[PDB]
């Protein structure tokens, strides 16, 4: 037996959050209409256990108008996304700003996402309804991405928004640069969630996990910055960690380390290719090492460890540290 | 092999947070000066790996003048405390109040404590220094317990307190009944921590985990409620869960379920006696089942699971679910 650098599952209940490298609906918008762009084995399209869009991550769909309603449910959860918001995209809001605080926003968003998806099993995006108020206010623009989450409104009063139906949410709380402090005060219970931005040049965010109540917003600022899209975590289950595959570009383009900083123990197992990224369909689709990683979905396993995935459960060479499931031993 | 209902350790680096049932200095204040009151095996006094006081829990030492500076360091952490703040003590602040919100405060405190001690290894109590301001204000009293954490002061301005030296703190943020909102705004970074109390009759608390910065307090209230004691978590290590033994009274006295509600997976393993509590030294010291539980400290083991502790690592009967360490298998 040997630990394997794959992502897998223990039973028939798993789910994958994919992208254009795992999109079975991406063939309807290509020129060469084959299956040579998928990083997964192409017999996995008929499951319904894969949510994937033509060039959408969960962060990009969460903040921006380039939207795909991800929806999934499963015990073991595997992610393959994050290639659609990188230092390659150079996203800012005003030319004196920067994108490193956007990479910190990506780290905080995926940290909150793995930390909540290790405990819940259902995931979808929900909207935040309001009245017909002052609709938007264009404070950020970059000609390649335009965000709607969060809304910017001239303050003048305390707005309200309710949350029901779900079990645990994930809204943003974003500010540019101030001495002020926006709050998401709960009317029913009384729990207060706040954030300020002192020294971060561009639009800094944190990602709180709200409960299904009714919330008001108060900031004492010229612009309250209030969300319009939020996640939805349902059907709280027993603790199952969330697996990652390192979704990055080719080395001629930019990359980051955000999916490894956000993926920490015990709630998360990070799988990375050892070699570089050499595509098959084009430069940026179909690497053989990532086919070797994603090929573990095709079969049940016994154990899931921090160092690898174990197929059989008789014995093994190295000890499974931070193991999960029916796991073999290394004693003679 | 068989899973055991004990608490144990994997190497020479462990620590126990005890009480008067595990206090080797409690013999200097007794009448019958023997070792028949310890729930542990009495050859463990010379380690320095046990912190324990004559009738102090960590919650009681954290809020009240009945104080013991707990100090410990270790990889595997075992608790045996919580018998010193129960529904047997009937603690309130004003006769129209209640102690069930104090049991909710105990649940939230121990949840924050296990969640942080699963990742750090050093634990001690620190003080919060101030100027010579208005010293106290007696808002709560119960003739058996008098708390100093938090201080109550007529507001009149925004106070400041700094935190340095440590790596991660744990301060309270407590209020009685208001429509107002106290905050612990960070001057340096800008992170805001707040809480309000709408419908909870007695002094409700939440326990935030501050970073070592400099914090100001603003509430817009007649009384800001500001801490004077805080925990200190140092030397961040790799994830090791924190073990609990169910520290309760005898059944003729009151009990609770707080140490089982606060101890949830994956960060915590809860060990409980199956039978009742029949003491040996008196009614409330030295049960044979808790001697059987605490006797696992005397020897190294291989695995630590949610269902039991495994000594050898050849094979076992049932599968170790949520295991930890060098763990055996159950495949034939
Ligand atoms: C998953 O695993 C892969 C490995 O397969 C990791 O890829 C490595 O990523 C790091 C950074 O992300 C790379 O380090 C950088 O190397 C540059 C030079 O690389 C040349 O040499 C290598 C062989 O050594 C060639 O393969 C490669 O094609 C290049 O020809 C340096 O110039 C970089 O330094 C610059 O950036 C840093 C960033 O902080 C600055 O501090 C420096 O001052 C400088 O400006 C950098 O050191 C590494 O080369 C990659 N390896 C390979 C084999 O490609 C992934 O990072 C990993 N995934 C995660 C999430 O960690
Ligand atoms: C660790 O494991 C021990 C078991 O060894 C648990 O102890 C049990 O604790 C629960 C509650 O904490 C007890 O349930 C209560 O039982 C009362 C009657 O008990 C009699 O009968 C048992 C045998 O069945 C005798 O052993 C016992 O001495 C008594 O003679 C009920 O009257 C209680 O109901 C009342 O309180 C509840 C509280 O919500 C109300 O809702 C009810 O309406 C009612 O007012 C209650 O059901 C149980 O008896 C204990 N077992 C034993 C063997 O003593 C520990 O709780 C566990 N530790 C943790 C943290 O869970
Ligand atoms: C992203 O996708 C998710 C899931 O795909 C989605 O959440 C779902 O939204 C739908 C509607 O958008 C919800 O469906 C409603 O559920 C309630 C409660 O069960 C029903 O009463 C509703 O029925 C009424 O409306 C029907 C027509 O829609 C009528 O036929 C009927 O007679 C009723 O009048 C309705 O079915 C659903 O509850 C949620 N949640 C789940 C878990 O499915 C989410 O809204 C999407 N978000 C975005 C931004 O696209
Ligand atoms: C609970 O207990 C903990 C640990 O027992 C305790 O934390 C420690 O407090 C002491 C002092 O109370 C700290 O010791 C100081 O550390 C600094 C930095 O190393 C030294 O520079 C200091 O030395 C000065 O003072 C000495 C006399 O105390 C002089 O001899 C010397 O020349 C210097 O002038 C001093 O040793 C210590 O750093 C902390 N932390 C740790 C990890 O030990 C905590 O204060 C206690 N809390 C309560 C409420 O009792
Ligand atoms: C991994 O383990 C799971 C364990 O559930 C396997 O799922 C189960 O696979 C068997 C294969 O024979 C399914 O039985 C078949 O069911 C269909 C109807 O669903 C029936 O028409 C067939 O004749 C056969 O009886 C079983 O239903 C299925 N369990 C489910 C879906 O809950 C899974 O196949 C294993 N392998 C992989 C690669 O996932
Ligand atoms: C559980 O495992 C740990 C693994 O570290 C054991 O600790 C080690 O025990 C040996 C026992 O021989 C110690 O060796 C002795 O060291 C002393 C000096 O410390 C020396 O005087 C003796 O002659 C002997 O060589 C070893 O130091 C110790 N490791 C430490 C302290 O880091 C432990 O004994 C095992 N058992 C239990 C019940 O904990
Ligand atoms: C290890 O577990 C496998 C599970 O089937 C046992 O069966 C062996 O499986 C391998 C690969 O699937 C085959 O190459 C062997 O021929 C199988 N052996 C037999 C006897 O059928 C295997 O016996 C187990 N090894 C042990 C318990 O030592
Ligand atoms: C299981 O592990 C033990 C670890 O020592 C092996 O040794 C046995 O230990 C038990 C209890 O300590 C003794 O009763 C046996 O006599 C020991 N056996 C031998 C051969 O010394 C034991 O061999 C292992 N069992 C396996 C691998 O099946
Ligand atoms: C912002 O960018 C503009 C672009 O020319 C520059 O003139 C200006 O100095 C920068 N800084 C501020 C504070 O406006
Ligand atoms: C705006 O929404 C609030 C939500 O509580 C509601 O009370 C109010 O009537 C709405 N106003 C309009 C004009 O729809
Ligand atoms: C915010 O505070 C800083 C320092 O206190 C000050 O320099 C700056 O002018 C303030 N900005 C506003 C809009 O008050
Ligand atoms: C509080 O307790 C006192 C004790 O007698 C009682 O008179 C009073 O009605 C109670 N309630 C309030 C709101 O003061
Ligand atoms: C009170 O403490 C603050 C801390 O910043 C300090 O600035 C101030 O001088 C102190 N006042 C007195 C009277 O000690
Ligand atoms: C707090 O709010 C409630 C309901 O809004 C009200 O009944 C109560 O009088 C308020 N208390 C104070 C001190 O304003």
């Amino acid at each position: 037996n040997e630990p394997l650098n794959v992502v897998s599952h223990l039973n028939h209940d798993w789910f994958l959050f994919g992208d254009s490298r795992s999109d079975c609906n991406h063939i309807n918008n290509l020129k060469i209409k084959n299956f040579d762009y998928l990083d997964i084995h192409p017999s996995l399209c008929n499951n319904g256990k894969i949510s994937s869009s033509a060039g959408d991550s969960i962060f990009k769909s969460f903040h921006f108008t380039r939207f795909y309603n991800y929806t999934g449910e499963g015990d073991q959860i595997i992610f393959y996304e994050g290639v659609n918001f990188n230092p390659y995209h150079r996203f800012k809001c005003f030319p004196n700003g920067s994108n490193d605080v956007w990479l910190l926003n990506k780290v905080r968003f995926y940290r909150a996402l793995y930390s909540n998806m290790a405990f819940f099993r259902y995931l979808t995006f929900v909207d935040i309804p309001y009245n017909v108020s002052l609709s938007k206010f264009n404070s950020c623009k970059s000609d390649i991405l335009s965000l709607n989450n969060p809304i910017f409104i001239n303050y003048s009063k305390e707005v309200y928004f309710t949350l029901l139906g779900c079990s645990l949410y994930l809204v943003p709380l974003c500010l540019f640069k101030s001495n002020f402090s926006q709050y998401y005060y709960n009317i029913d219970t009384g729990s207060v969630y706040g954030f300020s931005n002192v020294v971060y040049p561009d639009l800094d965010c944190i990602y709180i996990s709200l409960k299904p109540g009714s919330y008001k917003v108060s900031t004492t600022a010229p612009f309250l910055s209030l969300p319009t899209k939020a996640l939805c975590f349902d059907k709280s289950k027993q603790f199952v960690p969330v697996q990652v595959v390192d979704s990055r570009w080719n080395n001629e383009r930019a990359s980051d380390i955000s999916l490894s900083v956000a993926c920490q123990l015990p709630y998360c197992y990070f799988r990375n290719s050892s070699a570089n990224y050499v595509g098959k369909y084009d430069i940026n689709h179909g690497d053989s090492g990532f086919i070797s990683i994603l090929s573990g979905l095709l079969y049940n396993v016994s154990c899931i460890s921090y160092y690898g995935v174990f197929l059989y459960d008789n014995f093994t060479s190295i000890w499974p540290y931070y193991s999960f499931g029916r796991c073999p031993t290394s004693s003679i």
